[PDB]
């Protein structure tokens, strides 16, 4: 069970139960070309794999636009800054800086930890790698800066419960 | 140009301009076939189009979620229901109930006319179509319950002037 | 006693101390048959009970047209979507998206607990059975999204102290 | 061709057109026996008619609650007050209190003249008549006071036009 697979059925037991209404944004893909048989399915042809302009989740919740992006490592004392793109930096700081709630999900697959960390800290972390430092979060800054959130069932990953304690 | 279109260039202009974060959603796409060629990039050569589970555009504008669907028709006097989907309709309900701002951006491309019309209102015309009900909603009701959009440039299609005017 | 008169003696209470003008419409009725006897008043002897078109409250509360519906349940865990009809659920979109205040009182008679819960969580909440969502609303959404109404006297059901915090 | 044909006409249409949601309320009826037979419609098998307490019109415009009375005579000069009953004007009072729009539509079937008359005038008669006055208000009275609504095709009796310029 991936990270991904925890975080689809969350986003599923939040909409059915309406707590929350979250969606992974759908793979972005260039569609070129297309035919349109009379009467069965439309079959694209010829299409090519694009960059994301912007992180994985978003949705509403308490009228508040939620935007957030979910990594997991196996390191053990660092979360590794390759796993995100400038783009997605970018992307988080226009959201922060127009009143959304902007973070990152990030699990230590091998410790079973997992953390909310508010995207202003991924952010300044993200522009020291620029700057020529660290290419890896401490682990201890993580827990530190960021919210442990606590693995069950119904949901898998509870990070609504943190939302609601850190932001409202 | 197509409404998409200029949504798209009216989007950047937003962002650029430190406005609103509001983005296209990807369509949803089932791959099926990718090969991998002479020197070029990966081709996705078989893939359909699955059901969107939402509307098209969404982010946030002074704290707030903003969603929004945006439809255009050559008909002169009516805009088609078949031009919206159920499962497009059961999302701008939920996000109703969860405290967001939506609405469709409707246009009359014959015409050169484009409206916000509320979600409320496409809610309750569409959902009437059960009982009989009009398979359409006239322009008359677009005008009177909706609010034209001046179309320019800079940006192309300026919706959230009219936002600002309505929801806040 | 039944939230039906419950609700009798709270409406007349808000009309006698000039709060608010609010009646319960009566049952449509088709009448077949009706008697004449001596002294007596007529008598209808046969009639059936129609479909209804709305919800069976409406009134006037500061300057604002208010609607609702009231049903009750002896479920335990949930609020059961049948106690709602299609008609009744048609009516309440309309009434929303013509700016009027509209909602449902739900009450939980074995549990002795009511609640207000505006119509735009019954409308995603019921229009989502379609496709194969829940035949009813957990109790822990009308907890989370719906408002408690205290129970007493003078009136029975306070529900306007409730409408005045959510909707002014 | 009757008022109130002509009223259930207009209000389907507004209804049908999105314009406003006014229903006429259903006949009062006290049921005090009725039959659940097995599977088959229930059947009222004894039933009284009782006073109405409320005028016979009322709904949602724009937000506002709209409420009113619908009565035709005969007479060429002159509409006698005694269509009218003291509870449906304390009822009007009580909207007019609290911010509703009430007012009367007053038809002289024979003459094919149809007035919208302000619920104020009609409590102003109403009371004089109570201490010893005019049982009827002369047409002309009701001509300067009150507001033409011609007879059209869509809908017959165009009220909510009237409505618009009086009350907005
Ligand atoms: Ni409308
Ligand atoms: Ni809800």
């Amino acid at each position: 069970m991936t990270l991904e697979d925890d975080l689809n059925a969350t986003n599923e037991y939040y909409r059915e139960r309406g707590i929350a209404v979250i969606h992974k944004k759908p793979t972005p893909v260039q569609i070129v070309r297309v035919d349109y048989p009379k009467r069965s399915a439309a079959v694209i042809t010829e299409a090519y794999f694009r960059q994301a302009s912007t992180t994985d989740y978003n949705g509403v919740y308490r009228g508040k636009y939620i935007d957030f992006e979910a990594k997991e490592t196996k390191n053990k004392t660092a979360f590794p800054l390759k796993n995100f793109h400038a783009h997605q930096i970018r992307h988080m700081e226009q959201v922060v800086a127009h009143g959304g709630i902007c973070f990152a999900i990030l699990r230590f697959s091998l410790l079973n930890e997992t953390y909310l960390l508010d995207a202003s800290h991924l952010i300044a972390w993200w522009n020291k790698q620029e700057a020529g430092g660290r290419k890896s979060i401490p682990k201890q800054e993580i827990e530190r800066h960021g919210h442990s959130i606590p693995l069950g069932y119904q949901p898998r990953l509870d990070y609504i419960s943190v939302v609601d304690n850190v932001y409202f």
